[PDB]
C-alpha cells in the first residue's frame, strides 16, 4: 500500500529480475502517495510478486512543498537520498534491468537523481515515468541525459506545473487513470523491450 521498501528489505541472494523505485509528490503518505500503489499492483501481475521489487524514496525525502521552489525543484539531501537506493540497487542487484517514476516533486526528484547518477547506473534505467513534472517546460520534457524514447511524461492540460508555473490547480491532482494503465505499460513494455535478468 503506501510504503514499500522491497530492496531495501530484499534478500541480495534472491534478486528481484527488475527493480522499481518511485518517487512521491508534495504531502503524501508512506513513500509511495497516491499514485505508487496503482502502478505497483499492475508490475507485480506482469512479472510476479518476486520478479518486482518496489522501493519508494523514503528517509531524507520529506516531500515538502516548499522544496518545489529550490534550484532542481527539489533539496539536495533527497537527491542523495535517492542518488543512494540506484546505487544500492546496483551493488545489491546487479542484473537486474532498473525502472523508475515520479509525481510532482517527485519527477523533479527523479530527473535530478537521472542527471547525476552514474553514467553505467543510468544505463540501466531502462524506461522512466513522469507525472505532473514541474520542470517539464524548463527541461523541455526531457531528463537530461537520458534518452527521449526511454521517457515518458504526463502533463495534464491545464496542469500549471508542466507549463513553468508551481501553482497546484485541479489537473495537477488528476493523474489516477495514467498510473492505472498508461504508464505500468510503459514500463513492463521497456523492461520486456530489453528483457528483465
Amino acid at each position: 500500500r503506501t510504503t514499500r521498501d522491497d530492496l531495501i528489505n530484499g534478500n541480495s541472494a534472491s534478486c528481484a529480475d527488475v527493480i522499481f523505485i518511485y518517487a512521491r509528490g508534495s504531502t503524501e503518505t508512506g513513500n509511495l502517495g497516491t499514485l505508487g500503489p496503482s502502478i505497483a499492483s499492475n508490475l507485480e501481475s506482469a512479472f510476479g510478486k518476486d520478479g518486482v521489487w518496489i522501493q519508494g524514496v523514503g528517509g531524507a525525502y520529506r516531500a515538502t512543498l516548499g522544496d518545489n521552489a529550490l534550484p532542481r525543484g527539489t533539496s539536495s539531501a533527497a537527491i542523495r537520498e535517492m542518488l543512494g537506493l540506484f546505487q544500492q540497487a546496483n551493488t545489491k542487484c546487479p542484473d537486474a534491468t532498473l525502472i523508475a517514476g515520479g509525481y510532482s516533486l517527485g519527477a523533479a526528484l527523479a530527473a535530478a537523481s537521472i542527471e547525476d547518477l552514474d553514467s553505467a547506473i543510468r544505463d540501466k534505467i531502462a524506461g522512466t515515468v513522469l507525472f505532473g513534472y514541474t520542470k517539464n517546460l524548463q527541461n523541455r520534457g526531457r531528463i537530461p541525459n537520458y534518452p527521449a524514447d526511454r521517457t515518458k511524461v504526463f502533463c495534464n492540460t491545464g496542469d500549471l506545473v508542466c507549463t513553468g508555473s508551481l501553482i497546484v490547480a485541479a489537473p495537477h491532482l488528476a493523474y489516477g487513470p495514467d498510473a492505472r494503465g498508461p504508464a505500468p505499460e510503459f514500463l513492463i513494455e521497456k523492461v520486456r523491450a530489453v528483457r528483465g535478468s
